[PDB]
């Protein structure tokens, strides 16, 4: 697991940073483990290597486990440009997934949170709860769950995007709520 979170820091050197940085996230998930289903929204060519060809209007990595699912989009973007091109559809894909009636959860990752970002996937975390994470709070995230030899259990996971979620702040506390996932993780 040590070797996937520091491949993190090799993704900028890739032939396409974006391809890898989602197959890298996906890479964490599985290894993790305890999922019913586990499904990558691209491919790997024949070295093993990730080449994108993703399907339009699907989720990045989606996750099922046995009570609830997790969307996971990735995205390299930073800035006032985060929200223009990841903002509708992460919310879209979760609007989608949650049709089905199923618990259900976006974890955003991105190099930093944009705070306008923020403020749009925070709009309605009853029914579209979006938790966004930097790479360096998904690393603490993982590392704080694997590196003392617990068991995965996706229901701790869970317990803690609930957390995260912050579902008690309205979409206009973008920023204390950033600084809550900050403070809790790191």
């Amino acid at each position: 697991m040590q070797d996937i979170l520091d491949f993190y820091e090799e993704v900028e050197k890739t032939i396409n940073p974006p391809n890898y940085f989602e197959w890298n996230t996906y890479r964490v998930f599985k290894k993790l483990g305890s999922y019913k289903n586990l499904v990558p929204n691209f491919k790997l060519d024949d070295s093993g290597h990730p080449i994108g060809n993703a399907i339009p209007g699907v989720e990045d990595i989606l996750v099922e486990y046995e009570h609830f699912s997790i969307l996971i989009e990735c995205s390299l973007t930073i800035g006032e440009k985060q929200l223009d091109y990841e903002g509708d559809s992460v919310v879209r894909h979760l609007q989608e997934y949650k049709k089905k009636g199923i618990e259900a959860y976006t974890l955003f990752l991105g190099k930093s949170i944009d705070l306008s970002f923020a403020r749009h996937i925070g709009f309605n975390k009853e029914s579209e709860p979006v938790i966004p994470l930097t790479v360096d709070q998904f690393k603490k995230l993982v590392t704080q769950l694997k590196g003392d030899g617990e068991h995965f259990n996706p229901n701790k996971l869970k317990e803690i995007l609930i957390k995260l979620l912050r579902s008690d702040l309205g979409y206009d506390q973008a920023e204390e709520w950033l600084t809550f996932i900050e403070y809790n993780l790191k």
